[PDB]
């Protein structure tokens, strides 16, 4: 199906969508993240992380101390389904993953793990 | 003498001053912080923190983990001379401190410890 989405993240700490819908007829799904505005990654960086909805805040908390060099994610965090790098204004990244990782009957979300951003920057992923 | 100052902070991630001059006649000093613009504290909150210049980045890095409930400052941080709360648009806070705490010959600075702000939001405090 349509197996790719592009999400913008802003200088006002927001993603420009609240839901990522994944059609089940995709073996592989690609999320592209762009960052508009002009703020660099060390002041207003953003990544996009996909996990179980319950796991979003715990992943964020463990990422706090990993720092920007590890994309604010604890190295090898198994709760993470897929993630982009932390990007600043002007940059882009994408991550492609097996849609098969998303166990049906489960609730998944996406979020930014840059410290403090999760409170505003999260949404749902919906398998259809 | 004149032993108080008012500093504004903005949605554009700036203080409206780059130096806080403190008169030696002042046995105590009062810093008022205001926030103009319309962004809530969880997207563009600001505080004002005074410390030795050497300590500004290490303080901010420790603040990341402390969270907004701790004003993004490690609790009881010994390097912090004085600080306000994190305020959002429309709010105000002030902090008074003993000018005796500022060691003669040392270099001091003020910054915001809200995640990622420090690069944009710092200045000097001049003991005169
Ligand atoms: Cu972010
Ligand atoms: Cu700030």
């Amino acid at each position: 199906a349509e197996c790719k989405v592009t999400v913008d993240s802003t200088d006002q700490m927001s993603f420009n969508t609240k839901d990522i819908a994944i059609d089940k007829s995709c073996k592989t799904f690609t999320v592209e993240l762009t960052h508009s505005g002009s703020l660099p990654k060390n002041v207003m960086g953003h990544n996009l992380v996909i996990s179980k909805e319950a796991d979003m805040q715990p992943i964020a908390t463990d990422g706090l101390s990993a720092g920007i060099d590890k994309q604010y994610l604890k190295d090898g965090d198994a709760r993470v389904i897929a993630h982009t790098k932390v990007i600043g204004a002007g940059e882009k990244d994408s991550v492609t993953f097996d849609v098969s990782k998303l166990a049906a009957g489960e609730k998944y979300g996406f979020f930014c793990s840059f410290p403090g951003h999760i409170s505003m920057m999260k949404g749902t992923v919906t398998l259809k």
